[PDB]
């Protein structure tokens, strides 16, 4: 029902509702392309993404559905959310293009830090928001699995949002991800938070590995070689035999590694950067840690509605994924 207009951008004809004005390209790639625009109806600067080849194949179609389902479900201040989704198509029969709209973002966490130490109050505020968003994401039984500064948008008021992309590196990955362990815990993301927090406090990458093996080597130097209780949980014969032939290394004294840091920050890092993922602090537990006393509000750290991910196991035809995607476009309700 909106009146659309057509304009050539990023070498295709974009067709968008007239509320979105002054489109200008900001990025592109195999996924599609993104324009900045001004949403006259809300007064917001927005990013409009036109998906590329959304229904070219079964895998493309399922990926399009997955992305729209995820963005429609995420409704939290510290997670990317969907302002709008539209298609110029008037029916399923002519449905070929998908456009997604969110807040225009212009800076990530790297841009805020610039290889400098942040003040402790500033670190508390940033890590607090990451953990608040992760509590929400994990409560939907979602694991990010590649959390890193480039996936963290931050505006001029230092308001932070978790993204599942970077704005137009393995240094933050949990060691079990590096080792193709599978059976991943949600605390793989807590490992990443610990790496980010350490860098914010010191102004230096915690584990700047040159390659995969070097990354693991640096990790074991800080946290020590696996202990007896962790070794009991390793089913891989080859992993055990390699680990048992390592020269033992104690866990370093984090208080001496992070000299000059808030001792409550050091305590929290010790609970995030644990090799055994079962012994890592959760996002909800971390929010209650004394380090965040000035920001923690147990009544404003919400959890997500249940997220039905059963579609992940299904093998459907292109036109079925396409019709399911069309249903999700039609049923979209814009946020307050
Ligand atoms: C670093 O400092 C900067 C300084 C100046 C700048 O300007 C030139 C910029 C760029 C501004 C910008 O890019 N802003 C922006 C982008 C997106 C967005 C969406 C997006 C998502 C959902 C929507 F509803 C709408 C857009 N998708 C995306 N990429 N997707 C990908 C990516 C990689 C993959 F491998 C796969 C997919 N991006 C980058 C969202 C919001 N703001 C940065
Ligand atoms: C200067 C450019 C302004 C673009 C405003 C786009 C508003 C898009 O929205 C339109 O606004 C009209 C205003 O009379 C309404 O009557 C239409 O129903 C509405 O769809
Ligand atoms: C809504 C954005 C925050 C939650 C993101 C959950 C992502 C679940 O899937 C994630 O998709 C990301 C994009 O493909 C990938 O970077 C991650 O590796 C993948 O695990
Ligand atoms: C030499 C490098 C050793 C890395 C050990 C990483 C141990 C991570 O921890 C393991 O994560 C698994 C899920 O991924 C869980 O099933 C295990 O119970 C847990 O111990």
């Amino acid at each position: 029902r909106p009146t659309f207009y057509r304009q050539e951008l990023n070498k295709t004809i974009w067709e968008v509702p007239e509320r979105y004005q002054n489109l200008s390209p900001v990025g592109s790639g195999a996924y599609g392309s993104v324009c900045a625009a001004f949403d006259t109806k809300t007064g917001l600067r927005v990013a409009v993404k036109k998906l590329s080849r959304p229904f070219q194949s079964i895998i493309h179609a399922k990926r399009t559905y997955r992305e729209l389902r995820l963005l429609k479900h995420m409704k939290h201040e510290n997670v990317i959310g969907l302002l709008d989704v539209f298609t110029p198509a008037r029916s399923l029969e002519e449905f070929n293009d998908v456009y997604l709209v969110t807040h225009l973002m212009g800076a990530d966490l790297n841009n805020i830090v610039k290889c400098q130490k942040l003040t402790d109050d500033h670190v508390q505020f940033l890590i607090y928001q990451i953990l608040r968003g992760l509590k929400y994401i994990h409560s939907a039984d979602i694991i990010h699995r590649d959390l890193k500064p480039s996936n963290l948008a931050v505006n001029e008021d230092c308001e932070l949002k978790i993204l599942d992309f970077g704005l137009a590196t393995r240094w933050y990955r949990a060691p079990e991800i590096m080792l193709n362990w599978m059976h991943y815990n949600q605390t793989v993301d807590i490992w990443s938070v610990g790496c980010i927090m350490a860098e914010l406090l010191t102004g230096r990458t915690l584990f700047p590995g040159t390659d995969h093996i070097d990354q693991l080597k640096l990790i074991l130097r800080l946290v020590g070689t696996p202990g007896a209780e962790l070794l009991k949980k390793i089913s891989s014969e080859s992993a055990r035999n390699y680990i048992q032939s390592l020269t033992q290394m104690p866990k370093m004294n984090f208080a001496n590694v992070f000299i000059g840091a808030n001792p409550l920050a050091v305590d929290l890092l010790e609970k995030m950067l644990v090799l055994d993922s079962d012994k890592r602090i959760t996002a909800a537990q971390a929010l209650a840690h004394a380090y965040f006393a000035q920001y923690h509000d147990p009544d404003d750290e919400p959890v997500a509605d249940p997220y039905d991910q059963s579609f992940e196991s299904r093998d459907l035809l292109i036109d079925e994924w396409k019709s399911l995607t069309y249903d999700e476009v039609i049923s979209f309700v814009p946020p307050p």
